[PDB]
């Protein structure tokens, strides 16, 4: 589809057998999702933006479905105020910016 | 243009008569630039990101050209980690997400 940017580009995703809402975010290198207790191992990480850094848990090779488009890659989990789908997954669903 | 997302979507912008590089950021409601001198009145404002809130100077109705496309809108100036073009200006240049 084509998504205009009058409002936040929010979509439904499926991860860990759960549905959540997330932003298609071209400004995020990697995907960052709200606290969820995923199975498996992880590596600590700190990621920075406006206001500073938050601590997150890095999970690799996580399956995510975005608007029925399947992808698999790194997901960072932590106390983020917003779920963002980053470029690591946006590329996998064929997402471009166009003007 | 059509812009893929294997790399950061960085473009050249012109603001206040000077060229800069900035990130097309669909996850940003607003446009936030790193500290700089800008001709125009401004007002103190607060904006929140992944890591908390920062103080910015709000410049309204600023001319800014993004990748050859003209816009006139609000530009926030402050200690953002990187120059970002948010949705307030992405809409003006006719930018959409497509997949
Ligand atoms: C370094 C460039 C960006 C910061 C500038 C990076 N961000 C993605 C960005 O889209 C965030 C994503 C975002 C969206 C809502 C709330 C927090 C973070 N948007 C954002 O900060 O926008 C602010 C300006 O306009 C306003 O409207 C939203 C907040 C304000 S981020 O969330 O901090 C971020 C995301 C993933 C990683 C790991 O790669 C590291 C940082």
């Amino acid at each position: 589809p084509q998504i205009t940017l009058w409002k936040r580009p929010l979509v439904t995703i499926k991860i860990g057998g759960q549905l959540k809402e997330a932003l298609l975010d071209t400004g995020a290198d990697d995907t960052v999702l709200e606290e969820m207790n995923l199975p498996g191992r992880w590596k600590p990480k700190m990621i920075g933006g406006i206001g500073g850094f938050i601590k997150v848990r890095q999970y690799d090779q996580i399956l995510i479905e975005i608007c029925g488009h399947k992808a698999i890659g790194t997901v960072l989990v932590g106390p983020t105020p917003v779920n963002v789908i980053g470029r690591n997954l946006l590329t996998q669903i064929g997402c471009t910016l166009n003007f």
